[PDB]
């Protein structure tokens, strides 16, 4: 790729309407909805006019994103959506946001990192 700078002018939500369900569904399939709980962490801040939420993701790799919005849900939504894009490019979602088979997910996460498990 030639271009690749930080900053998304276009609204991500447009592509990811339900990031709270879509994102969760991902890790929930690869590892397990029960586990995903911790995998996706939400941190709320206080100070700036609008509320912000920092979604701290671990799977596949350790990453984080910011989510803006009027209400709690509004902000939380963005955060997740901000990550959905990462899962798409990485190869966890796909061109049409079509999840994959568990087995595949296991490998997709391996290339990213290898926890205490040998597999």
């Amino acid at each position: 790729g030639s271009s690749g700078s930080s900053g998304a002018s276009r609204d991500l939500l447009k592509e990811f309407p339900q990031p709270k369900n879509l994102l969760n569904s991902v890790i929930g399939r690869a590892l397990g909805i029960s586990h995903a709980k911790d995998k996706l962490v939400y941190v709320h801040t206080n100070g700036p006019k609008k509320k912000k939420v920092t979604l701290h993701i671990k799977w596949p790799k350790s990453v984080e994103v910011e989510g803006y919005g009027s209400k709690k849900i509004d902000a939380e939504r963005q955060a997740a959506a901000a990550a959905c894009q990462l899962f798409k490019g990485w190869g966890l979602l796909g061109p049409r946001n079509e999840l994959f088979d568990a087995a595949k997910y296991r490998v997709l996460a391996d290339r990213f990192g290898s926890g205490p498990s040998s597999g």
